[PDB]
């Protein structure tokens, strides 16, 4: 694989983002990418978890993306900044698409916690019109086909965070508290999974989103573990919705 | 392993079961081991057998004892309730009087309910873990507990998808406190695993979900597996393998 550095900038926030890109077989076929949104509380970025995560998505076929998203750092807000950041992002993967052979029909979103958050209103937002241009996402080029979350925030009043006053300072605008209640017939279909003994994030979260998503008809697969698991389960999943090639 | 027939009485509603008792390994070298009571799904009209039967083969070769239990039907214009429940306290009292003829560890009895059958086993699972409720439903004299549950696809409440009639569901039952097992979860109720696929329309998933927000409520253990395919380290069926693990991990699976 290789790894590339890069610093992206949209809407004068600028973000960082590692991209490693698979290597051919033969050193041709395109391969699905993953783009990922770490975890973190908003206030950091993870990296304890992402990183075997990344290294084991790849190992089945796949390139990936780690997506460093706006934070409350420096007395700021979250949104919608990330939305933005994260529509650029996919821009910037179709760009580098035929360089590194990427399958652009078959990129996926995966959020974990508070990165959760990001992806699973991304999958709101960036699947309604109305909701696009409102949080301007009409010039970016491409689309996700599905996202994978993991222990993922939902409803910013749902348990995380645990003050009011924190939750406004990730953003002011109520409209992106709850993703669940963004969800469509028009959401991608999503996996996700989470243990039942999560202090940090209260598994309610999980099931109120997988909730929505299976009223609104839209596939998707919860495995809200009791105590190497997930991650077939997520393949075998990917393999299921042709996303795997 | 053996196989016994018996046709239990009790509450003047007679029901009939199924035992499988395993066999020892070496009969030079004995240890009780746990047992799973299987209600079957149906419907309530009906005792299914097309997917128990594989359930019970996979689960026995784990090395435990199965039991199916022909719950109450609603045939001859009868009630499921209240008599499912006094069927399944009396099957847990049998088999505590033959657990040691046939090497049985009754701190490892698991209830495992499918479809109809799962709404037998999740109410069980709420009101024989309550004082007033099990004195309510003539509980009081029977023998033995259950130490968790098992739910495949089960209904949970009666008024959200399954049955799709509101005469269908006072025939199952008049007794509204017994429609909806999500609402008689408390901090006593047994762990659970529960599965499920989402494209099952037969039964709504919705159930799987408000049964599993209530056991996460009272902060009871349990799991919760709901596949995006409907054909549903770790072999390529797939739940009984997540159970499987899920029962060693909860000791039950000694
Ligand atoms: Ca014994």
């Amino acid at each position: 694989m290789q790894v590339e550095q890069r610093t992206l900038n949209t809407a004068a926030h600028p973000f960082q983002i590692t991209a490693y890109w698979l290597d051919q077989i033969s050193d041709a076929v395109d391969y699905p990418i993953m783009i990922i949104c770490p975890g973190g509380g908003f206030t950091y970025h993870s990296g304890r978890e992402e990183a075997p995560i990344a290294t084991r998505m790849m190992a089945a076929g796949m390139h990936t993306v780690v997506l460093n998203y706006q934070l409350i750092v420096g007395d700021q807000s979250v949104y919608p900044w990330a939305l933005q950041q994260l529509g650029a992002t996919i821009d910037w993967i179709t760009t580098q698409a035929s360089a590194h052979h990427v399958d652009c029909q078959r990129i996926i979103l995966a959020g974990f916690s508070a990165g959760g958050h990001v992806v699973a209103t991304y999958n709101g937002v960036a699947t309604q019109p109305e909701l696009r241009t409102r949080y301007h996402l009409d010039h970016y080029q491409g689309q996700h086909a599905a996202i994978i979350l993991g222990y993922p925030v939902i409803d910013l009043t749902a348990g995380f965070p645990t003050t009011s006053a924190a939750r406004n300072q990730i953003t002011t605008d109520a409209r992106l508290w709850a993703a669940q209640r963004l969800v469509t017939p028009a959401s991608k279909p999503a996996f996700v999974w989470q243990t039942a003994t999560d202090e940090s994030v209260p598994p309610i979260n999980s099931l109120k989103y997988v909730q929505a998503m299976l009223q609104h008809q839209v596939a998707t697969a919860y495995h809200l573990f009791g105590s190497a698991i997930w991650p077939q389960l997520a393949l075998r999943w990917l393999q299921e919705q042709g996303l795997l090639a």
